[PDB]
């Protein structure tokens, strides 16, 4: 009945703005969920762009990548939204700090520079989350491309639930060990775009770490979050939107009310 009442929130929310919420929230300390739409695909926009720093992250453990080495790339025609690399174009950065702007930034060079030095490419990142088990992520295209978020169409799609599982994986699981893994929550816990989303659906003295996306098409937006309570156990929160029209805006509100119904939903 809980669960019901939280889906018939959502339902109205996603009619409201005529449009279409996804969502999945894990309470890690429970195992208790809430799903709606949960199976759905939705487009990852810039939201995989949180994936790829752990993919990082993971070589880094393996030591195939230090994360201290200095990437270069001064002579590269830098890619629309790169506002950290382009500052560093003259000197280039380290790698930590090339994936945490790639994260906390959306830096598309940041991103497309290390998806084809490092990680293989969009094959590469997909072949990164089925190792996690994750068998519903793909991304097919690079950094600028992915954003066209056409209906019906699976390229660069992932479902909510798929998405929370695997950021459990990533944020709170086994896949990093101690070290690595305090690395990744404080770039999620840094993260500056997603003010307006999950972040705006808890209290103030929650912690918080999200990756947002935002297609620029088709109101298609998102976020995902790892949250810590005050002396609770940490939630898991996945929220993908789409819109009708090919003009209509993103709707920032939407997602933060998805997030609070979701979260009331686990309580």
């Amino acid at each position: 009945n809980k669960s019901d009442a939280a889906a018939k929130q959502i339902k109205k929310l996603e009619e409201d703005f005529d449009g279409r919420i996804g969502v999945f929230a894990i309470d890690t300390g429970s195992g208790n969920t809430f799903g709606y739409r949960s199976d759905e695909r939705f487009p990852l926009c810039s939201s995989f762009k949180g994936f790829l720093a752990a993919a990082v992250l993971e070589r880094v453990q393996q030591k195939k990548l230090d994360i201290n080495q200095k990437v270069k790339y001064e002579s590269r025609d830098l890619e629309y939204h790169s506002p950290i690399t382009t500052k560093y174009k003259g000197s280039g950065m380290t790698l930590g700090d090339m994936a945490s702007a790639a994260l906390q930034y959306s830096d598309n060079g940041a991103t497309n520079i290390i998806m084809e030095r490092f990680l293989g490419g969009p094959e590469g990142m997909t072949k990164f989350m089925r190792s996690i088990g994750d068998n519903e992520f793909r991304l097919d295209r690079w950094a600028l491309e992915l954003n066209t978020a056409i209906p019906g169409d699976k390229r660069d799609t992932s479902t909510p639930k798929a998405v929370a599982n695997s950021l459990n994986k990533l944020a709170l699981g086994n896949v990093l060990n101690a070290k690595v893994k305090a690395i990744y929550q404080n770039w999620l816990k840094g993260n500056t775009t997603g003010d307006a989303r999950i972040r705006a659906s808890v209290p103030a003295d929650w912690v918080v770490g999200d990756k947002t996306g935002s297609c620029g098409a088709y109101g298609t937006a998102n976020d995902y979050a790892v949250i810590w309570p005050k002396n609770r156990a940490p939630l898991i929160v996945s929220i993908y939107t789409t819109r009708k029209s090919k003009d209509d805006k993103h709707s920032d509100k939407t997602i933060a009310e998805a997030s609070r119904i979701a979260i009331q939903a686990i309580d």
